[PDB]
């Protein structure tokens, strides 16, 4: 099958705020996760074409991925922490539905994962 096209990320409807969760959001937990050696497959939406599997958007209907994560940030998509860390759940979560546990693949979201809670667990109070 085609790809879908890639998840919403700007919506000038939706109402926006800065808060220092989701500054600390951009600047620390998306750039961190970023640049780790492990995040180069999650750095944009799996493109199921160009990697011949066309099964991927037939078993995941909630796709994710930090290329959008960014935009959303940047967007002011999100209006709280929680739909932001949602996101990097579902991102995590798809990976481990469509893969054979133990896989490479898995074991590098494992990785980010175990560095993304980290982050959380220091995310700022609302101040
Ligand atoms: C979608 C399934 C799963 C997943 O969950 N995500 C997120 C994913 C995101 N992005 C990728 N990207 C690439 C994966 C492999 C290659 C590549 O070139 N592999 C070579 C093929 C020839 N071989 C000799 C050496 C390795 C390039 C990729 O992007 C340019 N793969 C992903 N995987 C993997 C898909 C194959 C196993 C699992």
């Amino acid at each position: 099958s085609m790809n879908p096209p890639p998840p919403e990320t700007s919506n000038p409807n939706k109402p926006k705020r800065q808060t220092n969760q989701l500054q600390y959001l951009l600047r620390v937990v998306l750039k961190t996760l970023w640049k780790h050696q492990f995040a180069w497959p999650f750095q944009q939406p799996v493109d199921a074409v160009k990697l011949n599997l066309p099964d991927y958007y037939k078993i995941i209907k909630t796709p994710m991925d930090m290329g959008t994560i960014k935009k959303r940030l940047e967007n002011n998509y999100y209006w709280n922490a929680q739909e932001c860390i949602q996101d990097f759940n579902t991102m995590f979560t798809n990976c481990y539905i469509y893969n054979k546990p133990g896989d490479d693949i898995v074991l590098m979201a494992e990785a980010l994962e175990k560095l993304f809670l980290q982050k959380i667990n220091e995310l700022p109070t609302e101040e």
